[PDB]
């Protein structure tokens, strides 16, 4: 299988680029 994002519809078959995704796209610096 693949992985999914729990914010948007970002389902990638990578972890290194899914966790970074979450950080740089949902939980950045606020
Ligand atoms: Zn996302």
């Amino acid at each position: 299988k693949t992985y999914q994002c729990q914010y948007c519809e970002f389902r990638s078959a990578d972890s290194s680029n899914l966790k970074t995704h979450i950080k740089t796209k949902h939980s950045k610096e606020k």
